């Protein structure tokens, strides 16, 4: 029985060597070649496993229900059940039998071809036929396509039908001029090592209409992934790339010929979009006639995915950022439907998924404004926009009297002399400041004093009723918002800065839209939703109804009052409640610090839409309010 345990260890080591993919190690655990022992030599067994398991992309061999008993003086029968993963899914309940040979002081496996698959005889062969699945679509709330499989017009040249050294340069310059292509790049393409004279060398995809084709140029129809909105949704949707051998080694169910999601929703929803590969894995006779079918299922095309996104709102929100750094979130605040998630600047996902030059890709990566960032999912200090949450907290716990008038003299203020050189700063020298005045002029000193008056304990008590620390049920990679680094401020200065949205606060635009939805639901926080069919989830009694009915009229005055910080939006003539902000950021990079512009706005009459826009590292005389007119007009018209 001390040898039965040795045979157990031998079978375990053999299964492990197969599982780890080291077929040489597994083959060396077999006895010598014979008719009573192993059916093949070690190198023959290695090539058999390598060829067959590699053809089926076998990964993760796991055994169970093992039993091994003595059969003769040196024979030891073993048996187990096996499960393994292939290109067509899981092979479950595989019954493996065999024999072991004990000799001298070592136990080896009398190898037989039934140790590759249970029903394999002498020189049986394995066949695998597969049908690739079509990738599902991503569509907006009205069925318009955001990511589909289209028929693209590929442009290319045949170097043989181009010229003979003289007319070649003429046709190269003609094809380079008539298609906005660098004339040096065309020759760089027809001079790669893989090119041959009679070959078709692709260059670029033609977006729509096909110009006149000079000599050598030809248009071939090629089907592939297509993104209609382009850069306007590139961060959200993402792109797909060719599947590599390493992708297959990680997940065998990928079609070693299809496309895999590399970023955004295409990657987050890769499983539901790529479908399931159909086909048949069968054992055949040595002549080629089928013996038994191990696996067989038919193709399952990927299912479509419908988003809450509005395509027209998405394109308008993106275009309004003029290619500058920033982002925009538009929701229906009563349900959380994310109408638009724009981030700028952006990259071309169509030229990214087809053929992207490595200098173009390095330009995207080295761009200081970083077009690959999903800015709607990046944490920022919310700026002066955060006042209206602090004020709502101050109204709930009774610290703030909406009509009590603080007397503020100057543009700088500090609690006492212990603050040193630091002082809270406002832009407008208004002497008599109450709550409505503070929201209209965006007065930091009023907010800082009221925050210090209510104290850290009451402040954090009101803040904890929001979504700080929560992970929203969204297929977008993001970090949870935070009030500060630790659970305590341990600083009056940091407490005041957090009071007007400027401390260690980190809230991304989507989390901002969720927190600010309280003013459109009488203090109920409505979680944002991106998938159209999901049910609305909310969180009641975050702030009081009295605080909403007090602040929202003041937010109307931020627009309508002649000195309100959002008064330019009065030109729209639509019911608006807004709040602006300008956060100062110390970014060690160049001359002094930069600043971000923020705008929050929603319809206070019907609560039909809500918008949060930002400009990151803004230019002088630039702001989010300056650019919000078009998106606000659209949302006001189409979302009552
Ligand atoms: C809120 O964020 C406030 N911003 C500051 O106090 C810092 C600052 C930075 C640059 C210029 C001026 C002030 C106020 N909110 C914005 C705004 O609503 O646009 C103001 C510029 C009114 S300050």
């Amino acid at each position: 029985t001390q040898a039965v345990e040795a045979g157990e260890k031998t079978v375990e080591q053999f299964v492990q060597a197969l599982n780890k993919g080291d077929y040489n190690k597994a083959a060396e655990m077999t006895s010598k070649k014979a008719a009573n022992k192993s059916a093949l030599s070690e190198k023959e067994i290695l090539d058999k496993y390598q060829n067959i398991y590699g053809a089926a992309d076998v990964k993760g061999l796991q055994i169970s229900n093992l039993k091994v008993d003595k059969k003769d003086d040196s024979t030891y029968s073993f048996s187990y059940k096996a499960k393994m993963n292939t290109s067509l899914g899981e092979l479950k309940d595989l019954s493996y039998k065999g024999t072991l040979d004990r000799n001298d002081g070592q136990t080896t496996i009398n190898w037989q071809p039934n140790l590759v698959f249970p029903e394999m005889e002498g020189n049986d062969k394995v066949s695998l036929t597969t049908q690739e699945a079509a990738r599902g679509n991503i569509i907006d709330r009205n069925g318009e396509p955001l990511a589909t499989t289209g028929k693209l017009k590929q442009l290319g040249v045949v170097p043989s039908k181009l010229g003979d050294g003289g007319e070649k340069t003429a046709n190269i310059k003609a094809i380079a001029s008539s298609f906005d292509l660098t004339e040096d790049a065309i020759n760089q393409a027809i001079s790669q090592s893989w090119v041959q004279p009679d070959y078709f060398v692709p260059l670029k995809i033609i977006d729509g209409a096909t110009p006149e084709l000079p000599a050598g140029a030809t248009i071939q129809e090629v089907d592939g992934r297509y993104y209609p909105l382009g850069e306007a949704a590139a961060q959200l949707i993402g792109y797909v790339g060719d599947i590599t051998a390493e992708d297959i080694d990680k997940n065998p169910e990928l079609s070693s010929n299809g496309k895999i999601g590399r970023s955004g929703l295409e990657m987050a929803f890769d499983k539901d979009l790529r479908g399931t590969t159909g086909g048949k894995l069968s054992i055949t006779d040595a002549d080629g006639v089928e013996k038994k079918v191990l696996i067989e299922h038919e193709v399952q095309n990927g299912k479509d995915i419908k988003l809450t996104i509005d395509a027209k709102a998405q394109k308008t929100a993106f275009d309004s950022l003029g290619g500058k750094a920033g982002s925009t979130v538009a929701t229906t605040p009563k349900t959380g439907d994310l109408l638009a998630l724009a981030s700028s600047p952006s990259y071309d996902p169509n030229k990214m998924t087809n053929g992207i030059s490595q200098e173009d890709y390095k330009a995207y990566e080295e761009n200081p404004e970083q077009p690959f960032i999903s800015r709607f999912a990046t944490g920022y200090a919310p700026g002066s926009t955060f006042k209206m949450i602090t004020a709502a907290i101050g109204l709930d716990n009774g610290t703030i009297d909406p009509n009590e008038v603080l007397t503020i003299n100057g543009l700088k203020w500090q609690k006492d002399s212990s603050w040193g050189s630091y002082q809270v700063t406002r832009v407008s020298d208004v002497s008599q400041v109450d709550l409505k005045t503070a929201l209209i002029y965006s007065d930091n000193i009023y907010t800082a004093q009221e925050t210090l008056k209510m104290g850290e304990k009451k402040f954090r008590t009101g803040l904890d009723k929001f979504i700080f620390g929560e992970d929203l049920d969204l297929p977008i990679s993001m970090n949870p918002a935070q009030i500060s680094n630790e659970d305590s401020f341990n600083s009056d200065i940091l407490l005041a800065d957090t009071g007007y949205g400027q401390g260690e606060l980190l809230i991304n635009p989507i989390q901002q839209a969720a927190m600010y939805s309280v003013f459109a639901n009488n203090g109920t926080l409505v979680y944002p939703k991106l998938i159209a069919d999901k049910e609305t989830k909310d969180k009641k009694n975050v702030i009081g109804e009295t605080a909403v009915q007090t602040i929202v009229p003041d937010l109307r005055e931020v627009v309508q009052d002649v000195n309100g910080t959002a008064h330019s939006l009065s030109a729209l003539g639509i019911p608006l409640a807004a709040k602006t902000g300008t956060a100062e950021i110390k970014e060690k990079q160049d001359v002094k610090g930069k600043e971000n512009s923020f705008l929050f706005a929603f319809n206070p009459d019907n609560q039909g839409y809500m918008m949060v826009s930002m400009l990151e590292n803004k230019e002088d005389d630039d702001s989010a309010t300056k650019r919000a007119s078009e998106l606000l007009q659209y949302l006001n018209q189409n979302y009552q």
